[PDB]
Formats: C-alpha cells, structure tokens, sequence
C-alpha cells in the first residue's frame, strides 16, 4: 500500500513480543538454543554492518558534491550559520536531558584529543575497519593502540574534503561525481533489498530480546527513553525552535508553524526530509509567503545538515544505549558520540529508515553492541516520524530566518 515499511516493521515488532513472551513462558531453551533461535536477527545485523562503508562513502560525497551547488553567495551561507546554531542548541539539549533524566542507568582530554586523530586518519583503508585510541601510562606517557571499530569520524572527514575538491574541479572531475553518484545510487537499492529482509530479522532481534530480559526494569527504562527523546524533540520544536525564529523575525513564530502543517503532516507519513520537500516547498512559498529564491538555496541544504533532529534523537539513543551497559561515560565520550550520531546521518541521509541504518553506525563507530539497537526499532518508528517533523520544522523556520537576514540581497 506504498506503506509496507511502516506496517512490516510494526508487523515484525508486534509478532516479536508475541513469539518472545510464548517461548520464554511455554519452553526453557538452553544458552545454545537461545542463540540460534537469534540467528535471523543476527544475520540482519551484518547486513546493515556490511552496507555501512559504500552508503556513507558514496552519500557524503554525493551530498557534499551536490551542497556545493547550493551554498552559494551570502544567502547559502546564512543557512549553513543558522542550522550550526540549531543543531549546536539540539546537541547541548539532548546530552543536558540524557544526563539528568538518566533513562538507562541502575580522561576527558585524551577523549578529545583521540576525536581529532580519529577524523584525520594514518590510513584509509584501515579507517574503514580500526579506530586510534590512546591512554595513559607510567611522569605520565601517551601510548596508541589502534583497535577494531569501523572509524566513521574518519571517513566523513575525508569524503568532506574529497567531495568538495571533486565538486570544484568542473569537467576535470565530473566522472568522479558521476561515479559515486551511480555507487550512492546502487547502494540505496541494495539497503531496499535488505529492507525486505528487515521484517524478519526484527522479528528474531526483538523476540530474542524478550527471552534474555530478567526483570521488566528494562522496560521502565525504554519508557524513559521516549519521554527523554520526546521531551528534547518538543522543547526544540515549540521553545528554542521558536524562540529563535521570534527574536530574529520579530513576528509570531506559531503562525509560521500554521502554514507548514501540510507539509508537517506530509512529513509524518513520508517520515524522510527531502522527500516532503515539494510539500515544503508549496508551503513555505504560499502560506508563509518566503521568496521562492531562499527557499530554492535554503530547502536543499537544510534536508542535508539540518541535524536538530539527530541531536535529539540519535544521540540521545546511542548515549541510552552506553548507559544501558552500565557505562559511566564522561563530557569527552559523549561529545564523542554526539558527533559520531551527526557523522553518521549525513553519511546516511537518504538509506529507508535512516533510523535504524544511523544507529547501527553510531553503535559501531561508539564501540556499544550493535545488537542493543534492537529495543531502539521497537519504537524508532514512532520516534524517526517525530524527529522528521521536527527537522522539517527547523527548515521551515530558517527560510524565515535567511529572508529577514537577506533582505537587502533580494532587492538586490
Ligand atoms: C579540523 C576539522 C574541523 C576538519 C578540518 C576542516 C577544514 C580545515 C577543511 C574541511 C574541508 C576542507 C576544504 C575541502 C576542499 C577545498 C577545495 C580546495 O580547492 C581549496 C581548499 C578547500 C576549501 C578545503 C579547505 C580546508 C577545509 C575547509
Ligand atoms: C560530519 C562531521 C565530520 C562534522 C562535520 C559537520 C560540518 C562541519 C560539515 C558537514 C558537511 C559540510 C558542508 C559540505 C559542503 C559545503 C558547501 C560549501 O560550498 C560551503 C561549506 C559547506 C556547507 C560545508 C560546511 C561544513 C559542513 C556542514
Ligand atoms: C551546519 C554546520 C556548519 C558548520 C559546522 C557544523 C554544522 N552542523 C553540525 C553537524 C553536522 C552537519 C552534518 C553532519 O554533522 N554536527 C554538529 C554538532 Br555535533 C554540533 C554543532 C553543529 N553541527
């Protein structure tokens, strides 16, 4: 019905719970039997695992190659100044309600200094299967390992830089761009093909989950997992999100918010940024009444690296997700994978079910179990709709914010 993606993943979560709840309480499998009964959800797992290094290699330099078109002049540069300062809020919102509220719970300098390294690395090849990680010794030494864990930090980092070189070099470089263009666009079919499979493998992953849970405090502590995503999704959607449209504007920010409910509303059911973009489009121009030429140099960079949305919602999952394994985490390892989690979604900006493709890069990259994710699809399908309408409403808002700070450039 167009909506297969939605319904088979609620499919798969419903049918887990129900197999998982049968066999845990009719049969007592052994630790063996417990295993292989995963196995489904276990081969999902390498397929998402093994589909990382083209999609986010072959998307940042797509997408880096095709922003390079759209921030042009002044007006692309306010963009790119106000979705930094949207997604900087975001980032410091999201860690300030996972660090208070704790949802999964009961050296910072070396952690920085290992972020660095980590996004310029020794070797690409070995970035794509290794992370550098550093530690102290005895007065006090420096000592490098290098260690298994795909290094996402890296990869982007470089993709960055080679997507905009290529994007640069014209003609010179065009059949670079036509390259990874045709590589972005196969991999995106290979990730749908393996969405096919997604159904089954979740219904293992999750009924897996029920059979190996001792106490139902699991459960209490995913119930805070939503209210910590949603809390920090509804302050920025109708506090900062606001506020900041109202003292740049000096206009009423909720009747903006009015005129983009179609495209709101559009952006629940699609649950993807670009694709609601011509329902942006029509809205911002018609309702709001924004000129047609911020919108055409706003809209397109915003469903880039509009990343309020995975500041609120990814980050705060894989920071769930440290807690969960009784991490005691510190101001370095969280700054760390709230980039990794902002890294990741670029990389996987367009991949069906950005959610679930995003998380398993970020868990990854961390270093946390990439099987843990398992109770994030259980209601990332609730969550990835409300996090799409947040970052639809963010570009909303900018293309507000750029008309009032370019208005002279439009008379011009
Ligand atoms: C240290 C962290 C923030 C990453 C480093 C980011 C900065 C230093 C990097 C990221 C991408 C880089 C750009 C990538 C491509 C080009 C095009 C080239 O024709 C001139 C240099 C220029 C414009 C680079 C300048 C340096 C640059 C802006
Ligand atoms: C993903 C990790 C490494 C964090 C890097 C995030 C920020 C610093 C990166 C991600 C993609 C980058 C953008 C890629 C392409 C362009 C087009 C260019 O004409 C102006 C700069 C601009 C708009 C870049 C600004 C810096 C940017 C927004
Ligand atoms: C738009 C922009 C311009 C310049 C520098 C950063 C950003 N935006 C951004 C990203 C991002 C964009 C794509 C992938 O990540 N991540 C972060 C974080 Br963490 C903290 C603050 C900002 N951030």
């Amino acid at each position: 019905k167009n909506n297969w993606v939605l319904l088979s993943t609620v499919a798969a979560v419903v049918l887990g719970i129900t197999t998982g709840v049968l066999v845990r309480e009719h049969s007592n499998l052994s630790t063996l039997e417990k295993f292989y009964f995963a196995f489904p959800g276990e081969i999902l797992m390498r397929m998402l695992k093994l589909i990382i290094l083209p999609l986010i290699i072959s998307s940042m330099i797509t997408g880096v190659a095709a922003l390079d078109s759209n921030v042009s002049g002044k007006i692309g540069l306010r963009a790119v100044v106000y979705y930094f300062c949207t997604t900087l809020i975001a980032v410091i919102l999201g860690i300030v309600l996972v660090v208070s509220i704790k949802p999964g719970v009961t050296s910072t300098v070396d952690a920085m200094l290992d972020l660095i390294r980590n996004m310029f690395p020794e070797n690409l090849v070995q970035a794509c299967f290794q992370q550098y990680k550093t530690k102290r010794e005895e007065e006090y030494k420096i000592v490098g390992m290098y260690s298994d864990g795909i290094n996402v930090l890296g990869l982007i980092v470089f993709c960055l830089v080679f997507g905009l070189v290529i994007g640069k070099m014209g003609e010179k470089g065009q059949i670079l761009v036509d390259f990874f263009n045709a590589l972005s666009d196969a991999t995106m079919k290979i990730v749908q093909i393996i969405m096919c499979y997604m159904p089954l493998g979740i219904l293992f992953l999750i009924a897996g989950k029920i059979i190996e849970v001792e106490d139902w405090e699991i459960f209490r502590k995913l119930g805070l997992y939503m209210a910590t995503v949603l809390t920090g999704l509804a302050i920025h959607s109708i506090v900062i999100l606001p506020l900041i449209y109202f003292i740049v504007v000096r206009k009423n920010p909720f009747r903006f918010a009015m005129g983009m409910a179609q495209a709101l509303l559009t952006a629940l059911m699609i649950s993807s940024s670009s694709a609601t973009l011509p329902v942006t489009f029509r809205c911002a121009e018609e309702n709001n009444q924004v000129d047609k030429r911020i919108t055409r140099f706003v809209l397109p960079v915003g469903a880039t690296i509009n990343m309020d949305g995975t500041a609120l919602y990814e980050a705060v999952a894989a920071v769930f997700i440290a807690q969960l394994n009784d991490l005691d985490l510190g101001i370095g390892q969280i700054i760390t994978i709230s980039i990794t989690a902002t890294s990741a979604s670029i990389g996987a900006a367009g991949v069906p079910q950005a959610g679930l493709v995003t998380m398993v890069i970020v868990l990854s990259a961390v270093g946390l179990p990439a099987e843990d994710v398992t109770l994030i699809i259980a209601v990332d399908w609730l969550l990835d709709r409300f996090r799409t309408m947040v970052n639809v409403l963010g570009d909303a808002f900018g293309t507000g914010i750029v008309e009032k700070l370019s208005k002279k450039e439009l008379e011009q």
